[PDB]
């Protein structure tokens, strides 16, 4: 997979609202939207976050994320991780988390990235797992249906 990477653009909008596949998928990367997703909740939480940024390879863009916390000399929380369902397991969010630790060290002089990832998402939690990050704690969240699931929050030095 030759990856490259630049900052989201309105153009890019439609094809990354088209990503999530289902109510699942969208509330581990979005927990506040509601089904069906659309350009309009997608821009609000660009408008909200910072950092938007998009993955292409083979000129498609495959993958979109962003920051939803962010603390000057502190760290970044990464969200709204989002991967082309053509392109699933090929390394796209691998890549992208790896673009988003290099602009929270540069841009943000973060010493820490924070990753929360909610329990039902065992790809999650592997891929996180295999790229160094670790859990630290565990938090009660809801989801849409008002039944009750577990954030996984998890961190990883930057250095
Ligand atoms: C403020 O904190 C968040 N919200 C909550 O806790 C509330 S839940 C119940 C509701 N509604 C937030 O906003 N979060 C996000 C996100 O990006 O929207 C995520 C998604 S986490 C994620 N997505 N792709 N890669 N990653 C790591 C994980 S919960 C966390």
């Amino acid at each position: 997979m030759q990856l490259s990477h630049r900052p989201a653009e309105t153009g890019d909008l439609e094809t990354v609202a088209g990503f999530p596949q289902d109510r699942d998928e969208l509330f581990y990367c979005y927990p506040k939207a509601i089904w069906p997703f659309s350009v309009a909740q997608l821009a609000a939480a660009i408008a909200e976050r910072r950092g938007s940024t998009v993955a292409v390879h083979d000129g498609q863009v495959l993958g979109f994320a962003n920051f939803y916390q962010w603390q000057h000399g502190d760290f970044c929380a990464l969200g709204n991780m989002m991967v082309a369902p053509a392109a699933r397991g090929l390394g796209v969010a691998r890549y992208l988390i790896g673009v988003m630790e290099n602009l929270a060290r540069e841009q943000y002089k973060a010493r820490l990235m924070k990753i929360s990832c909610f329990n039902a998402n065992a790809a999650g939690l592997l891929l996180y797992t295999q790229l160094g990050y670790q859990p630290r704690a565990i938090a009660e969240r809801h989801d849409p249906d008002g039944r009750r699931v577990a954030l996984i929050q998890m961190d990883k030095p930057l250095e």
